């Protein structure tokens, strides 16, 4: 029926959300980055679908729970992401030795008393 | 030997640096974080270092060659790492401010001047 199809569609997204939560909980960002484009294109498709006629409050609740499940992994993800963004952004900063080095290079580069033999 | 250790150190930095770059190209950032402190540690311990009495333009040129070598290795590393941050943010999404501010910046750079 169109009602199980409705439910199932959202069961499908609920899964993918939980899918990426892992692609990050474990460490696969190279992957996760690829599968997000889809997960998004997926949430999008299921939204321009036509909600069946005979929807009952019971069903409405079932689907909503899935969406909640989804929104909940979506917040865990965002957290882990901001966390990885954090420690990485931490690396660039400490190392503005570019000046220490550009200084260490420029200095040596401009010596005038340097003999040769 | 106080002249040799001088060269040998920068050789070593240039080496460690090539190392770290390569690791990033692979995306092995977990190891970068690890080796980082030790790297910044050494690279600093080297500038704290004193420059010898008998540098010849050869030792000069040579060492410069390394310093400029490690200097570009990092330049490249910074770019990969900045790109990770870039696509990583792309995912998390921008805050309300972040947008109102970024837009301002582009509107400025993407501005043609004429007085």
């Amino acid at each position: 029926t169109s009602t199980v199809e409705f439910i199932n569609r959202w069961q499908r997204i609920a899964l993918l959300s939980q899918s990426l939560l892992e692609l990050a909980q474990r460490g696969e960002w190279d992957l996760l980055l690829q599968q997000e484009v889809s997960y998004l294109q997926s949430i999008e498709t299921v939204m321009e679908k036509q909600t069946p006629p005979g929807i009952t409050r019971s069903i409405q609740d079932m689907v909503a729970g899935y969406i909640k499940q989804t929104l909940d992994n979506e917040q865990l993800l965002k957290g882990l992401l901001q966390q990885r963004l954090d420690e990485l952004s931490s690396l660039i900063g400490q190392s503005t030795r570019q000046k220490s080095l550009n200084n260490a290079y420029g200095r040596l580069s401009g010596m005038l008393l340097v003999p040769d033999a």
